[PDB]
């Protein structure tokens, strides 16, 4: 595409993402790098308070903006939620809550971790000389062992780089569109379809590198904000920033603009509507980093490619774009059973509008099919 | 471009349909005779004994705008009724498909909006006049000495002052990339010119409006229904949709012009997750597609705040600055406005309210340029 900052290789990721800052902070990421034996030990919240205020004027390039951001975040959700059985810190110290908003605020993101920060920005690979498959990968930061955190951010991680193969097709949709070239656009809008169906297989990587008990125990409560949470009832406060409590949601996939690209490309406006769904897809766009913004923005500001299939009579051109909604549903529906098996039945051993906020977005992709 | 500009109008509909095919004639009726109906009472009738015209007769674009004038203003009346309290919870079958299946054509909420009831509600008298409040009237109106024609024109005369701005953005991002410091001083002065012209249109208000047929009638027939007690969980579009739902009356923060320029000026109205925040970015759902496109793609171009704050030229900060001032001015002026036109009738039988567009004013002076 553009220079969105889009890899024709990983996509909406950071492409290498960088391990090491500089030295300067290497006070920060002594405590990241071991936040799994440093929670377990009660010590993890005394040596951030201990720390003293680090300036961010010495992050020179965007790779390690984007590294400091995940490691000043990661530390910020071991931080507030302890070791995870309710403990509850509502004010972030003033000598990492400064640095944590100053460095937010000049990357437009919210002081939280995001899911650009623990999955776009959280990987590496083993053997640099190498493809990008779970074996050769590993991610840079985890909570807690044995939390299936590598599993979790890696093979969302992998069907994003699989689905955002379709993102550098995209400009061949909309000039096939322009020039009229039904051809062109018939085998554009196939392409993609076979990249979503292929996401979907890398989305059954899923089963074996996380487990139900681990996430909904452990990994959960970390990847949780304070918007709308019962235990930070009024937020938290980001001591020296702002004096009051500012809210923020959790990290959340919603915050992906390769999975909310494909809605907006197909004229599936799953944005429009009063719906608390379409409300949260909407408002987890300023969660999004602002390259990801304004690519979403773009593409909204184009002709819309399902009026323009529909408009032509043309079955074949027709079938192509049944083919990407269908697609979408496909992976929807998956991703809803397994809602049943990470969240529902670990809870069962309120919950039930989680199912109807995930089945009207799944409703409302399948409202779109032309014949 | 294709943001459906005008070179004289701006983003209102230039000179808009004052009739619709005599196929809804039925339509048509009823809203022409709002108050006469309301009066006597039998307009609740007239709309239930309505039959289900299908919205199909309806082709231009400016055809499809009158006719969801049309069915938002008797939609505003059949909920609202006489304006005192006695409301109607369920609209008709016969006029809630065929108002729903026209906003979804044109990509808003199924409700009366700014982009209706003052982008569309308007007539020029005289072709050979200028557009001012003696060549001007509206085509449609609620109830009688509701001052809507003193309201809505007084809101669309201003919208144009501040429109013929919109034309030299362009120049002020050309000039940005080809570093050509002396137009883009002219270009700055030019809008903060345009601005500064629009308050001075903004004072007429006084003339066409009385601050107790306002609070008292007109503000009863914009109110919409989400977070309402008198509508607890929306409204019934009989036949459409199995449940309620909610959304907001009529605002002119639904304005794209009234937005753009704090976009423009690198005021982000939209950062962080306050309230007002929140709001604002709330009615660009309210507004036509291709206005509310026109924002977010604004929000692409590098900021025009921080690019005049490295030049550390003192004509340019002056000119920057100067456009900052007049919205501060606009937005002060405002508060005026509303403490006469709200808060003082309430205090003869609200600060929420105010708070709101304090934060607003108090955001965008925090973006003069000394910081
Ligand atoms: C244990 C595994 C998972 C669970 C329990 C889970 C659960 C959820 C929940 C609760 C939501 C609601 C929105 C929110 O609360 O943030 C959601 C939405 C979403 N999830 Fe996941 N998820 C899982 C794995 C994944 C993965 C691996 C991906 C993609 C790589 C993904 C993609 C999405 C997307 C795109 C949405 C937005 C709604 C939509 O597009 O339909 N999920 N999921
Ligand atoms: C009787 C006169 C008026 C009253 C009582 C009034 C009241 C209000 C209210 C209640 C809001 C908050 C938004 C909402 O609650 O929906 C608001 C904001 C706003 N008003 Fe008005 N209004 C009046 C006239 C006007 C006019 C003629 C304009 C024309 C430009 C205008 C421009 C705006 C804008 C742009 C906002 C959005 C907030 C902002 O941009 O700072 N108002 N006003
Ligand atoms: N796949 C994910 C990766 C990282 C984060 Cl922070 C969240 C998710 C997710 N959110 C909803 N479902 N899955
Ligand atoms: N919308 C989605 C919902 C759930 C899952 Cl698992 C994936 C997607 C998606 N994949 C590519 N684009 N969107
Ligand atoms: N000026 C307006 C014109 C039409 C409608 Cl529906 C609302 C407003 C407004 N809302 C807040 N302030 N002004
Ligand atoms: N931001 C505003 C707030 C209140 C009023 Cl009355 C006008 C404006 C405005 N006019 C042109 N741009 N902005």
């Amino acid at each position: 595409s553009k220079e969105y900052h889009i890899d024709e290789e990983v996509g909406f990721a950071l492409p290498n993402p960088q391990e090491n800052l500089p030295d300067f902070y290497n006070d920060w990421m002594f405590i990241a790098k071991h936040l799994p034996d440093l929670i377990e030990s009660g010590q993890l919240r005394e040596r951030v308070e201990k720390l003293n205020m680090l300036s961010i004027d010495h992050l020179t390039d965007h790779k390690s903006q984007r590294l400091a951001r995940l490691v000043l975040g990661c530390i910020t959700m071991a931080y507030v939620w302890g070791k995870g059985h309710g403990d509850v810190r509502k004010v972030l110290p003033r000598n990492i809550a400064v640095p944590y908003c100053q460095l937010s605020k000049k990357l437009e993101l919210p002081p939280i971790l995001v899911y650009a920060d623990c999955v776009l920005a959280n990987w590496k690979k083993k053997d640099p000389n190498k493809p990008l498959t779970y074996e050769n990968m590993d991610v840079l930061f985890s909570f807690r062992d044995g939390d299936c955190s590598k599993g979790f951010f890696l093979v969302s991680l992998l069907v994003e780089i699989a689905a955002a193969s379709a993102i550098k097709v995209i400009p061949t949709v909309f000039k096939a569109m322009q020039m009229q070239e039904r051809d062109t656009l018939l085998k554009a809008l196939l392409e993609i379809a076979s990249c979503l169906e292929k996401a979907l297989q890398v989305f059954h990587q899923i089963h074996d590198h996380v487990n139900p008990k681990a996430f909904f125990s452990v990994l959960r409560i970390y990847l949780s904000g304070w918007k709308g949470n019962p235990q930070l009832s009024d937020g938290l406060v980001y001591e020296g920033f702002w004096e009051d409590p500012k809210e923020f949601a959790g990290g959340s996939a919603g915050q992906s603009s390769v999975f909310q690209c494909f809605d907006v490309l197909l004229g599936i406006q799953q944005t429009a509507g009063g719906g608390h769904a379409a409300q949260f897809l909407q408002d987890m766009r300023r969660y999004m980093p602002p390259a990801h913004r304004n690519f979403l923005c773009s593409l909204e500001s184009n002709p819309s490619v399902r009026e323009f299939v529909l408009s032509k009579g043309d079955a074949g051109l027709r079938e192509a774009y049944d083919a990407c909604v269908k697609a979408l549903v496909s992976l929807r529906s998956y991703h809803l059973q397994i809602v049943t098996k990470y969240i529902l039945i670990p809870a069962s051993q309120g919950g039930t509008d989680l199912m109807n906020f995930l089945k009207t977005v799944r409703s409302t992709t399948e409202k779109s099919l032309l014949k």
